């Protein structure tokens, strides 16, 4: 069987073209070109996926169509069998569990996502945490903190290093601080009083149905409502647009409310994120995206039915660290 390998520069501008006409511009990830990329045979429509032990793991849903995703899962699935691996999908959506289901998985509850309402959301609405959200927004003003949007390819490259420098790669999972991968994307900047302190990387398809993150970076000396300024304004800027909702990215089990007595699907998902002797514990995480009154829906971790997921969780631990 021919060997799994990273994409070449022909490849990578294949899924963006897939990305493109998705709903789903998490699918960026794909652009670091860490993954390798299963392609359905119509090139209309993508899976990305990382090798560690003898598990395959998946970066999210497939992107593209909804026949397509699911015919390229049941593409996985033979090309796990064929490479002698288990297949894993690493954080994936409710409505394709039965999918999943269908090539021989179950699922583990791996965290929940907070995604804006645009539509919605509005800062003259009703109650607390659009106080303060509006707070936040004319303080800032005041205090000299500004965004600003770039085009791809035109950010102040170097300006960006200073930042992520003092902010300090994971991969899989998260973007690279690469001009080879940032090129692709609209960028963000938050100016105090003309300085740069702190970026982000937008992800974003043709259609107006969701925009989110992938690095967000904040200079350590910044002002400490540099963080949620940039949130903030990156909201209104797609509310702006027309967009539909905006994510804000996922919290794991270990963030979210605590839950003793729960079965073990909903618990044995903590064990991707461990840092020594403890847990992540992700602490204020959750409370900060609370902020803009997100909604939440859980993640799953997808992994072989009927056999102990600890290997599968194991595999998955080093692939994301
Ligand atoms: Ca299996
Ligand atoms: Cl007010
Ligand atoms: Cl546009
Ligand atoms: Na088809």
């Amino acid at each position: 069987p021919p060997a799994i390998r990273e994409p070449n520069a022909e490849e990578l501008q294949r899924a963006a073209r897939i990305i493109r006409h998705s709903d789903q511009p998490d699918g960026g990830l794909a652009l670091t070109g860490d993954k390798a990329l299963l392609f359905h045979e119509s090139d209309d429509a993508f899976l990305m996926y990382a090798r560690r032990g003898r598990s395959m793991i998946a970066l999210y849903d497939p992107i593209g169509p909804a026949m397509q995703r699911a015919e390229l899962i049941w593409q996985f699935r033979d090309l796990c069998d064929l490479h002698h691996a288990r297949p894993v999908f690493y954080q994936v959506r409710a409505e394709n569990l039965p999918f999943y289901m269908d090539i021989g998985l179950t699922a583990l509850k791996l965290g929940e996502e907070a995604r804006v309402d645009l539509l919605r959301f509005d800062l003259e609405n009703a109650g607390a945490a659009m106080k303060d959200l509006r707070y936040t927004w004319n303080r800032g003003q005041r205090d000299g903190l500004a965004l600003e949007f770039h085009e791809p390819g035109q950010a102040p490259l170097d300006e960006l290093k200073a930042i992520s420098d003092a902010w300090l790669e994971k991969g899989f999972s998260l973007g690279r601080f690469t001009p080879a991968y940032l090129n692709f994307f609209r960028i963000a900047i938050v100016r105090h009083q003309g300085k740069p302190v702190a970026f982000a990387n937008l992800l974003e398809t043709d259609s107006r149905e969701l925009a989110s993150l992938d690095l967000m970076r904040v200079h350590p000396d910044a002002p400490k409502l540099t963080m949620e300024f940039l949130m903030l304004g990156l909201i209104l800027h797609y509310k702006a647009q027309g967009h539909a909702r905006f994510s804000l990215g996922m919290v794991p089990l270990a963030g979210l409310q605590p839950r003793r007595g729960a079965p073990l699907t909903q618990r044995l998902g903590a064990l991707v994120f461990r840092r020594g002797e403890q847990f992540y514990n992700f602490q204020g995480l959750r409370r900060f995206k609370d902020k803009f009154q997100p909604d939440w829906e859980p993640r799953y971790l997808a992994v072989p039915a009927g056999l102990d997921p600890l290997v599968a969780l194991a595999d998955t631990a080093a692939l994301i660290a």
